[PDB]
């Protein structure tokens, strides 16, 4: 099992010098660094090539996460937004190929975070979404990318909140390059059973995000890690496990994640490094 | 220990025929019926004695919960809003005295749900709210009412997300009729420890809400009920326990609570009644 | 879905008692089953058996039997005479169960209990002899309409079968339809890496289930992962019954064999014991099904 | 918080070349090695200093565990047995002071493992033990050693099975050098609450043994480690935490601990080293803070 961490653990915006973090997590011992997709459309082929060679240099595999904007909403009733959305993913997926990135994940069937003042049309958005995603999936297959649909709690998305819903959606899309993606922070709120949710995901599970109930690094909270290790083994899980902890207030990140107190408790970068590393040793130990 | 249930488990709006529910709930065996404060301001004085008479007749104690509107926001920087807020609560509290209810709870130091598209000024809102709630406390005291401030998850409020924050706020208010309030659904997201959160609240805990991780009735979910029961015993809790399950889509209730799937799985009124009653026997049994 | 019972010994300190009294009590508390100790059964005259049967039937109660065998009834003994005496004991007992209209017996039927550890242990050898003996006793049980359940116990009470995997291995070797694995939350709590895992491991072989908290209090207020147990029973499609086996009182052969060295009941009188068992029944039906 | 491990994790008898293990565990990263008291009386005065030399050298602190024989039973109704028991502990404890060991633990108030074949007189054994222990306590306060009374499950002892009984006995002894000692293996069986038991022990908690429900090294089993760490923080535990894993069949250890299946799953000494090391990282991570 490959273990990684989301660069955002150290940053407050959906961009950063990914080369800096590639070097950092290589030395902390991770196998993967997960980066936000939004700055990638602004990269020249020269920039793409050196990010790839840097990852290759430090032996880090790169995975991508993305919280779509309203403009990239594949489920939109607006046909122009859906058209712009597909063009965005078509370009993005092609860049992922140039980067030898074989996985992208997040609320890709919608946008994040949802603006709840709009009016929800779950039934309508769901049907439009399944159609849009199946299309994008052809481009994903061509670029060799696993398009992972993350199940989110109710406050962040209304389309897919439980693993069963995720499996329903993915089965309805019916394209091998579309997988279900689970996240322990999200399962903690919505699921009746954690091992149960993983087992329900089964062969469709393409990616796993980890964090404690309140998003601290994995291990000293209430998430049932041993139960998760068991269920992953039950489904013969063959994917990466990326920790996505958020412990700092401020910026677009603190605001979108809703960190309203200093959960890191004054950690400086070295302290943050120490804990991610301890949480990595924990995860390899307990989850495999 | 007194056990209750929030009338909203059967309804999709913040008001209903409370007399009907007093009768149902007395028949299911509950000690308490919790009702939404929303309609109480507009109750003729006859309606108040009728509701009050019904409760006494059926041996049911009434408690009140309230998600305040933006105009009732005691933390608002706008002085006219704070003035209205205070007028709202003084009138509501006098009515509660007439209705013979001694407890009100919710995000009373703020408003609910939070419109996150407005800028967040936590420190400023915090200082204002503490000062505002302290004034209201005087009236709550005159009316024989415990003013309980509920600790909520990050997605529903930004001022108080943990038992420690709630205690810091209440001690700062420094008035005997202002209490901390916890909710198992909210604790499940924010806390490092459930039992620890309860022990942190300690003497300040004046009310407790229950529900599974995903708001189903207590019992077959992942909430650590025994640990909650053991911590209530540790602190010597002398209050009540009200389950607040939300399993139905639709209306203001379904959208404020964000129920996007039929969690009840088709239950009709009779089936909701039985599940409520089974969770009551579980609750009395496990929480002691 | 499942039938729920309680072992009569929750109220008694010897491995026998007036079972009719307990059938009447548990029927009123709402149980489907009363599990009784086998020990006094070889001394029941035919009419005593019929009265016990009529009492259970008249009260809509189903009887199951538990048995901690004596060293003289050790089917795994290296002594050929003890094994012979053992088989005769079981044959006679199974026929009595047939007269009683009882279809399930469980416990350390492949050994004896409590095990005297001052004796040298020969696991490999005892295992082989046991498997052999069980096979032939199983044939008698089959003819009597009785499922022979082998209970997986913790290390301090037996050395042959301490985990669900060992229980499944042993039961597969026996290779007889009416011979089954039986799990008990108190024993799994000690030996198993995973509770749900153990149950899923037992799978289609699981024929009986005993319940009790970690220190043997009635189910519900302790640390046993009940919810997890319910999911795993649903995963394996468990059809059988679930019998809580609380032991909260000091004294007698029961207190001594179960090693209750403090008053875990906290001074409960009979009526108090009755109330807890009933709440624990309500809890078990609510949490364990679906 | 110092972390250790019991040497018997690698051995099948209650003795071994403790130097080999001090060097092993120092390399593995442990702060402490716990050794069995059994072979200690047979040590000559020279043998003591060597062992103590080998320990300070490697920067390892030594704690001692001891499951008493019937003849060292401080709770015995036989005055001659109680007499020899105090003699045994007085001698053993003087040796411990010459080793600069400051803590000993186990069913020191009785014997282990007990023969349940005999007649048990809990009330009587309890009263004799309380007095005997309080006496031995004087000698312990003298050799600068903490006399730790470990709470055991019903199958291994009948005098003290819960933290509450442990605290009651210790408070009865009423002596600064006698502490309560908990063990996750035993608490897992007897306690209503793990964190509750630790909080009950409170300031009386003098030592802690860890292990999974079935005695594997800490980490991948069902023990509530986080709850344990939060509870140690609640009581401000300063003490040592010693893992006591037992995964091997055979010998007196295999028989006393009752390992009747190869729980190690064919691990060799190198494999056992790795798991203990990983469990150590887990324990320092989860248990602290
Ligand atoms: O868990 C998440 C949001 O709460 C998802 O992984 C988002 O796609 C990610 O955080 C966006 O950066
Ligand atoms: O838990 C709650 C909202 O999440 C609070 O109790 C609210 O005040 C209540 O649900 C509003 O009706
Ligand atoms: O769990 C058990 C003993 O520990 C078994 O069920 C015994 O056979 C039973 O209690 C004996 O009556
Ligand atoms: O846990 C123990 C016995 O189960 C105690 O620590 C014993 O004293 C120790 O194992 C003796 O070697
Ligand atoms: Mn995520
Ligand atoms: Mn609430
Ligand atoms: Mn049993
Ligand atoms: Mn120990």
């Amino acid at each position: 099992m490959k273990h990684g961490i989301y660069y955002a653990y150290w940053e407050q915006e959906w961009e950063a010098d990914y080369k800096y973090y590639i070097e950092k997590v290589a030395k902390l011992g991770f196998d993967i660094l997960e980066i936000a997709a939004s700055p990638l459309p602004f990269y020249s082929d020269i920039q793409i090539n050196e990010l790839k060679a840097c990852a290759h240099g430090n032996g880090i595999t790169l995975t991508v996460g993305h919280g779509p904007s309203a403009e990239q909403n594949l489920s939109s009733p607006d046909p122009d937004i859906r058209k712009n959305a597909k063009a965005f993913y078509t370009d993005l997926l092609k860049r992922l190929y140039k980067l030898d990135v074989h996985l992208i994940g997040g609320a890709l069937y919608s946008y994040w975070p949802i603006d709840y003042t709009k009016t929800i049309d779950k039934k309508g958005d769901w049907e439009r979404s399944v159609e849009s995603v199946r299309e994008v999936a052809k481009v994903a297959e061509a670029c060799g990318v696993d398009f992972c649909l993350e199940v989110l709690n109710r406050f962040e998305n209304y389309l897919i909140n439980t693993a069963q819903e995720g499996v329903d959606f993915v089965k309805q899309v019916d394209h091998n390059n579309v997988k279900v993606m689970l996240d322990t922070f999200h399962m903690n709120i919505e699921e009746d059973s954690i091992g149960g949710a993983i087992r329900t995901a089964g062969s469709y599970l393409g990616h796993l995000h980890t964090g404690e109930c309140n998003r601290k690094v994995p291990g000293r909270g209430r998430i049932p890690w041993v139960e998760i290790g068991e269920a992953l083994a039950d489904i013969g899980y063959n994917g990466s496990v990326v920790m996505e902890p958020f412990v700092r207030m401020g910026g677009t990140v603190g605001s979108n994640i809703k960190v309203w107190r200093d959960i890191s408790n004054g950690a400086d970068e070295k302290m943050l490094d120490r804990e991610a590393q301890a949480a990595l040793d924990f995860s390899r130990y307990v989850l495999e």
